[PDB]
């Protein structure tokens, strides 16, 4: 009953996409972004870039490919993605012994009251045990997790100090310190979006898309329209 | 039992807004506000704007378009939205065994003393059973949770000092520490709303007027009447 | 069941290759790259260096065997390499219990009713149930965990400082501490990499191909395009 | 069945050697190396430090009797080597109840069914019971665990300080702090390697050449090829 | 059960010798080594002082008997020792009351079917389970445990300033702190040896030997060879 | 079968000693030796100071009577002593129940069988098992606890500060804290040893020279032979 | 059975007196004594001076009834003293539940054979039964604890600053902080002894004396003897 | 059962009186006492001040009605009193259940035996019964604890300074912080005293007159005799 | 049973009024008390000022109606109240069904001995049953819990500093802190008294003068007689 029931139930794809904090940016009139995203995932993601130039562009602002001439910068970086059955949580049930009950009982019950005969009626419910048990296997509910990470920049009249700080473990001994100091103008804020993509035998291919589209519009949100 | 017990308890849509801290403004003579409404989530809220806007000026303030002459701002973020279903709380009653057993019974008993002849007893069962099971798949107890950000800002005569601190993650190794200060005469104060509907089988697009309907009241009752 | 369970699951090699953190580099218009792959592993992943390579020049970059005129350094040392059976966590089932009992049944069954005799369902039950047995032991949920370790560096204008600090542990009773100061223009941010290989009996050389492109390709992608 | 499903799956020598973390080296064109190894073990690994200058020596290094025109430092200790037996941790079945148990039920069924007579069924079924679980009780998954500890000294232009700090405890009152401090031109690192042998009834002596083969390979590894 | 298998498992002598830390020794020419070996524990080690001399001296050195003109000190303490039996771990069945079953049911056995008469077959069986549960507390896993500290004294070039700090309690209210400094050119380092001996019913004089032997190897070999 | 097992397994006096920690002494060529022993515990150990002075002795120390003129000082205390049966530890069983079963059961089978008459099978059975329950409460695993404190001093060319602090607490509101300063050259440590004494039914007058002599021996045994 | 049980073993009178921690005394020809006890507690120990005076006596020193031309002080008071019966952390047992059944049992017993009539069983077993009860509740493990604080003054040459601080708890929402210092030529020092008196309904007057003379040569063996 | 168990445990007085800490006074030759009772609690303690004096004079000390020509003063102050039954800890046995369930057996039992009839052995039953459960709810173990706050107060020569320190909470904000210094030559000390009386249906009026005797003679023990 | 053991055991008021907190008073000979009393709680203690009145002047003090010419402040807020029913963490047993399971017992056994017939002891048995469990849920155990907040003033030569500090909190992100410092010559403090009312289906009128008497003699008695 497992399986068929995680069938109707995630029969349709389901996307979330759920941005971690909110970035604050004061009212301005500037409308020049340059963009810079990044997949060291290893799944694709090819068409975020031009997602996300496409709905900034619609909320008025002027995409440029030099970042010297940018008042904002959106850097993106699709950190890393995970595949997972959630259907393995639900303890023994999810590994097949409910499907091969199913089709044992099935198998005798349809052969003991109907040419009984003697060994046929186990025979025919082993066999159908055994394609029970296979195809409460082949039923898994897949849910796909994506971590991206955001850096938004902004140009600001006040001086903005930046300290480089790195502890470069070494071994299990210490680690080298790295300091350094440089002076800008420019406002840099993080935030992290987490995706999710939800669908019985979901194949990311058919996913990936919609990803895109929710994960680009999330992105491209942060900036005020006009 | 369940499926049935959550359809009528979660008949009626129910809208809970909840408004995370008190923000004290002091006493005013003044009544201009500046509107900034954003939505990082991938559920649709166009309309709150407005409905903020209507509930600000019912109160007697003047909404502005340029946020230089606004004696008040108003910047608000629909920050994330998640859909959960309440009945997956509740075990293994929720995939469907309790649906199945009802099924197959009825149609065991409605089969076993009418017409009972052999074997049909049990194809009527598993065929009700199923029928039984999948409906109960089909019933949610649907809940969709809501988070919003806003940060309201005052003018001020007294002196503001905005130190601004970043720490900008690089790696495993170490960040990036930004640091800024200016001045300025206004005061920022930041809080937070967390919004729930919810409905057997609800459909956000019937719950998103009341979401921002209870919203935009709950963000414009922070300012004072008149 | 448990036995064909998983080799049905995990019939297919699955890699999952997933960054810890996101390494922010900022735009440049240099393009030499130095590579230094190690592997302190047991387990061979000589084609990675290789595969790097071909990835970044791939993304515009032009590969250099000298450290001293190369903007952008990527050090990586497959670090550790870890194998082990994902149903052993599943209990006293993994041991062919299970294997056990259904090989009994089946050799008692089939000579109960054909030719029971006296003695002879016990002897074939006996050796089908050991077969069972054994036939559950040699099916095994293969997992290959690799940890990679990641350096980056970049070139910078700034003076960048380098404390080493070492504390060595001479004993029960303290250590060495040994302090150093080091002045450059370089920047060295570090990372880590997880890669897990899944399948059912998996032979490492199997997998081995599709780990060091995973990996070659997520380690290159820290660098931007052109 | 636990004894022989430990022998199948125990079938084979698994060698693992894992490093715990990564010891990062500068690019350099020297190729001196000075090889100190100890083993305060209870174990007998003397090829460790032939195969550790073979492997060095095939890497493109020179190794060199005296320390002082070494660039390169490589100090490893054995320091500690442990033996359990894992099917000690499955509870009672180790002890060889389960062996009793099918030896008792053997000897007493191939006896009540063939010449029964009277009190030979358990005469023959307690001998078989006994030597069941003798057999069970000799069949142990020995896993061997060793620890060595790496010390890797690097020479620099640095002025490098070290300050030798000593808590000797001296009762349960106190301790007696030793302080120093010198002045070098060299940097040395530690890290730890993890070494593990599984086999049915493993002797340490089948197990020592795989282990002093990966354990050389590791640390032979920290280098950089030529 | 549990009796003859602690026998069989444990019917061989087994001596695990195990350094807790590693000492690091600057590369030196020379070859004086000062021995003072201290035995705190109940139990007899009075050949373990020998043994590290002869060990010491397979390695090249020259012990001598003044502590002035040594150039390493080797100070060992015999700690602890302590005596437990495994068995005892096990629960009630390490009383004896799986033997008192065993002989009871043995006892009724070879009577009720030989002999049986009235009133023998309890007599014999009490006798006989009586017998069998006297039998199982005469057999314990008797495993020894021994603690040894090892403080070992390099002379150096540097300056060494040993600060003696004694907080010696001097009831429930408080202490008396002791503090002085002295100034020397000799380093120490402490570390700790765990002795492991376990067998059935084992004598500490059949283990004394082999730890002995063990110990000492193991504390001369934080010397280097030559 | 708890009282018998109990009985057979601590038929022999077990004493165990051990020292907390071990006290590290310079190497002198003096030998002369304050002795201070005490006893605030509730059990006789007048015999230690006497062994403990033989002990000295025969490491050829010489004893003296006045403190001034003593290199080291040997200053003991028995602490506390403590008496606890290991049997109260093992549930119900130790109360009687058990023994009173098994009296019960043969008093009434030794008479339901042999003259059964009526009614004299349980007055004799309520006798005998009233007589079993009460000598299972006459056997005790009775354990015998002793903590010893030891100081040591030791002579010194070098100054030391000794620091009296007391927090006498003088209610629960507050203390009076106790500060003073004075300067000597004598080095004091301290230790703890643990001693213990097991046996069926022990009674303390049978394990005190037992336990005397090895205390004598451990506390003697800190100091370097000749 | 646990009523007879817990009077068989605690038929005797069993006194444990231990001090908590060790308070050292320098050696010293001083054997002047003051004393000062007290009893704060709710029972009599009206003998423990003068049993202090004879002890202390004993050892060589004389008393003095003037605390200034005293070289040592011994303060103690009896604190606290406290009163429980250890049957009852057995269970329900100790309610009586266990008594009740057993002459029930025996009031029925005794009846149903001998002259059973009609209703003459039930009231011979009830009366006996509430005997049987009433019997097990008269029966209790009586333990008495107490509680002695020692404070223990010796005269120094060094000067001893005594710094009073006091939190006097004023309400719920602060404290009066009391300072005072003064200077003095004494140093005191604390302790605390428990004592605990057990047997079968004991009362207090019985282990009055002995609880007093094991206090007394506990406290008096802190000074050294002669 | 739990009902008459009660009573036959409880059927005496008890009053236990605890003194929580030892407050330490100098030994002086003044003997003059100001006494301050207070009682703050709901239960009447009027005899305890009379009672205090009586205790205090036949110490040998001279009670004065003025405080300033005071040495000594006794501070005393009946915090709070609290009421419980102990059998409310038993569980649900405390209910009545078991006093019902003993009268509903009694009631049946010596009816339906004797004049059966019909129906009538259940009117009889369950009046008896009802009668048992009330007789059982009107048993408990009263217990009655009590809290004395005890300040001593100390006349001596040095100077002390009293810093009032109160943090009086204004709300959920914060509080007002009062501060002051005062000198004076008075020393005051702290301390608490637990009081137990425990009977079975104990009412206070009977227990007061135990409880100021032990609570006025353990405070007045505070003082030295004479 | 639950019911009805409830209103036996809770058929009397009974008042507990504990104060949490002693406050010491320096012994005067000022007569003057200001009284400020209020009620922020939602039940009525309109009688507290006047009954604290008659209780401070029945000490001895008199009453005065301007703060300004008063030596003591009695300041109190009573600040909230509770009612909850203790029966509530029985369980299920306060629901009802107990209730009902007596009701529907006597139902039927009163009907299926008399007038049987048929049908008919079910509809006697479910009204009876239905009323029992009415009955049982009208039985609570009411217990009022009170909260009074009392603040004290005393008078001082002293000179007094009051540092108010308040953190406001503004929202989420902060909060305005207020400070300010006023001096004057009177010492503040707080306390707490916790009052406690408890009977079956206790209203709160019968409660109150009884509440209002134990209030205000607890809070009266902080000052001493006359």
């Amino acid at each position: 009953c497992g399986a068929m029931s995680t069938a109707i139930k995630k029969r349709n794809l389901e996307v979330k996409t759920q941005m971690s904090e909110t970035i604050w940016l004061e009212p301005a009139s500037e409308r020049t972004v340059f963009l810079q995203i990044k997949n060291t995932s290893d799944k694709d993601m090819s068409g975020l870039q031009g997602k996300i130039a496409d709905a900034v562009k619609a909320k008025g602002y002027q995409v440029v490919t030099s970042p010297d001439k940018a008042y904002y910068w959106i850097q993106a970086n699709v950190l890393k993605a995970d595949k997972m059955d959630l259907r393995e949580s639900q303890g023994w049930l999810n590994r097949g012994y409910e499907g091969a009950a199913v089709g044992a009982a099935l198998g005798a019950g349809i052969t003991g009251y109907n040419s009984n005969s003697a060994g046929a009626t186990l025979g025919v419910g082993l066999a159908a045990g055994l394609v029970g048990m296979a195809a409460d296997a082949m039923v898994e509910d897949v849910n796909y997790t994506m971590i991206t990470d955001v850096q938004i920049a902004e140009r600001t009249k006040a001086t903005v100090t930046t300290d480089n700080v790195a502890a470069l473990r070494q071994g299990t001994s210490g680690a080298k310190i790295q300091t350094s100091t440089e002076t800008g103008n420019q406002h840099k804020y993080q935030t992290r979006v987490v995706s999710n993509a939800n669908k019985v035998n979901l194949k990311f291919e058919e996913a990936k898309p919609v990803l895109e589209d929710q994960l680009a519009k999330s992105i491209a949100n942060i900036l005020m329209d006009i």
